């Protein structure tokens, strides 16, 4: 009954131009089976969003990416948020849901802003930059890592890590067994930065270990929780502001609207979340035998959700391939959905409005003007290079 595809989604050909074969998945019905990896696939909307709302059919706590906890040895200690399943979830959740609250972000969103002003001025005299090392890594490079309240030295470590981690999720391809054999030095840092002597007062990283006392986690709990967002906190922002710059270069009358109103600022990122949707992919494993969309999915089995896919669904969504800044975006699932969504969204959020505002109020035309490179990895889809020059107001 259930359809089995051949289609590698962990392939780089995947990578290279994923829509068509996304369309394949969809189209193929509700639930499908891929025989290259052996999991179950949902590519619509409606079964994503159904998946992510049942955690308990659904769980994390065996892990979302491929592996199986229950079968292989997880390559770093289990996340005590995302790879764990409530109610052992819920405590660490709420920490971080108060580390990264709006008061934290009423704190830090001026300099954010100055930031974000500050680096497209900087670019603008320059005018032919790299939108990706000179904007999308470059900007959160200069406010993420001190929010943090991370030192000085050792930050080279964070992206590579990141990648690290994304790639991961993913089954054991070339990407993964290169990203895992070249680790050692990048976990070593991590790590070591997420002990509080390490973490500079005021900081996301010093507000979960002065957290540690209310009953929600141990002090032994802390330096993981500061491990998550030394994961989580930097490379999807980059890919996510790469992906506002990206459709704003290949969309112009889109920028031409967010000039006129830079009020669209937060929305036009939404939508690039959407549209480009930085964390493509992710698993859940069965705890049960469960029905769903009319297919039968044992105990046990990993089922593999396509954020992008779902967030470019014709059955949910009008005109979804087209980037618009004014669509009415409550409901993608480019940050999750129910329980595990994201906990860092509102830090997401403020580094790609400010970004864009800057960019709305300063920049009159964004044109790609040299070779685009792709970036591969197994969870995150993002560009490597995007040459533009800016033009200013
Ligand atoms: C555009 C940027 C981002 C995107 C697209 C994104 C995407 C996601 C998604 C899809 C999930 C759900 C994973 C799941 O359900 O298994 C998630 C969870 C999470 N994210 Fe984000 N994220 C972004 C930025 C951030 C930032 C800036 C932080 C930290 C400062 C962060 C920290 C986390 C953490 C800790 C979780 C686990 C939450 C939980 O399991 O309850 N993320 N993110
Ligand atoms: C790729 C499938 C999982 C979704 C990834 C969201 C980003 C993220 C990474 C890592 C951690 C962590 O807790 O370590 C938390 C969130
Ligand atoms: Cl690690």
């Amino acid at each position: 009954t259930i359809p089995h595809l051949a289609i590698d989604p962990f392939s780089l050909d995947f990578f290279d131009d994923p829509y068509p074969d996304q369309q394949t998945l969809r189209d193929a019905g509700p639930v499908v089976y891929l025989d290259k990896w052996n999991v179950y696939g949902v590519a619509r909307y409606a079964e994503v969003h159904a998946v992510l709302n049942d955690p308990t059919t659904f769980c994390s706590s065996r892990g979302v990416g491929l592996s199986d906890f229950k079968k292989e040895k997880p390559w770093r200690p289990p996340s005590l948020i995302l790879e764990a399943d409530p109610p052992a979830h819920t405590r660490p959740r709420a920490v971080l849901s108060k580390v990264l609250s709006p008061a934290t972000m009423k704190t830090i969103r001026d300099g954010f802003a100055a930031a974000a002003d500050a680096k497209v001025d900087e670019l603008l005299q320059r005018g032919c930059i790299d939108a990706i090392a000179d904007l999308a890594e470059a900007y959160p490079l200069s406010v993420f890592p001190d929010a943090m309240g991370l030192k000085q030295e050792g930050r080279e470590h964070l992206l590579p890590y990141a990648g690290l981690v994304f790639n991961a999720f993913g089954p054991p391809n070339e990407l993964r067994q290169t990203a895992i054999e070249r680790s050692a030095p990048h976990q070593a840092y991590v790590n070591e930065q997420c002990q509080r002597p390490n973490l500079a007062p005021g900081g996301f990283g010093a507000c979960i270990h002065a957290f540690t006392d209310t009953g929600e986690i141990t002090p032994d709990e802390a330096p993981l929780l500061v491990r998550s967002l030394l994961s989580a906190g930097l490379d999807t922002t980059v890919n996510g502001i790469g992906a506002a710059v990206y459709c704003l270069a290949r969309f112009p009358g889109e920028l031409q609207r967010l000039r006129s109103d830079p009020t669209l600022a937060r929305n036009a990122f939404e939508e690039a979340v959407r549209f480009e949707s930085p964390v493509q992919t992710f698993f859940r494993t069965t705890t049960r035998e469960v029905e769903l969309g009319g297919a039968v999915i044992g105990e046990g089995e990993k089922v593999l959700m396509f954020l992008g896919s779902a967030n470019r669904d014709p059955r949910r969504w009008s005109d979804p391939d087209l980037y618009d800044i004014t669509r009415k975006t409550s409901g993608h699932v480019g940050f999750g959905s129910g329980v595990h969504m994201c906990v860092g969204q509102l830090v997401a959020r403020l580094e790609g409005e400010v970004m864009l505002s800057a960019l709305a109020r300063k920049v009159a035309a964004i044109d790609i003007d040299g070779p685009v490179k792709r970036r591969f990895n197994n969870t995150l889809r993002g560009l490597e290079s995007l040459p533009v020059k800016l033009t200013p107001a």
